[PDB]
């Protein structure tokens, strides 16, 4: 069972997670076989230890991500929009995608894509 | 192959479609064999016909579209934010959805998704 807030709330943990640079508590939001699509068109990475070598090698840098519109939620699946800022030597990087999940009846992810391209990778001068 | 630009343009040529009642102006955007699934979780429209009886009653009461937040586009798909605002009985509503879009190879629309629930439905006037 997925509830709009079951799946809400999963959200925002990922968010803190993220933020915080919980490798762990990322990980424990995924089910054992869910599936990784991050940027979409990207070979997926599948399963437990799949998933955690991605996050581990994306949380290289410490990351700050915002929710920056209501989650969307329905079905037992969710959209959100937000933004993954950090640094890079001087350079300020601004990502901007939008993710979906797609939950399972246990409530953990069973298949993650984040959709974003050149055009919303965004950062200054 | 799909550009970001041009699927970014499909967007923005459904958004002005769906603002003026143009019914042919939409199904145009699909694929013979395009799919329709508005919202997630119902039954999907297949074909140009379901696609056009759709969008033909959608299209019942005169909506209001806006772009939200800028297209995420890449590897032939794109997904955006925006509201759907209308009356019905005196009263003002607004759906904000978040959309998925996914293209053939001579950049038609083969499938759409609306993720919406009761949570992104707002009486907001
Ligand atoms: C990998 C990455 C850091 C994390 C990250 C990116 C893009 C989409 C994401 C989507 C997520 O749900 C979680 C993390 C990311 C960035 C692409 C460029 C970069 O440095
Ligand atoms: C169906 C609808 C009119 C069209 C529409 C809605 C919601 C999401 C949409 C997404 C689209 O990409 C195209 C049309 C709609 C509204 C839900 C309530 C309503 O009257």
């Amino acid at each position: 069972m997925n509830t709009p807030e079951h799946m809400t709330a999963v959200v925002q943990r990922y968010v803190a997670a993220l933020n915080a640079g919980d490798l762990d508590g990322i990980v424990a939001l995924f089910a054992d076989d869910a599936t990784v699509e991050n940027p979409v068109g990207s070979e997926p990475r599948s399963g437990t230890a799949a998933i955690r070598e991605f996050y581990a090698n994306s949380l290289k840098l410490p990351l700050a991500v915002e929710l920056t519109q209501e989650v969307r939620a329905v079905a037992n699946e969710a959209a959100f929009a937000f933004i993954v800022s950090f640094e890079y030597q001087g350079r300020k990087t601004v990502v901007a995608p939008i993710d979906h999940f797609r939950f399972n009846g246990a409530g953990k992810v069973v298949s993650m894509r984040a959709l974003f391209g050149e055009k919303n990778i965004h950062a200054g001068a």
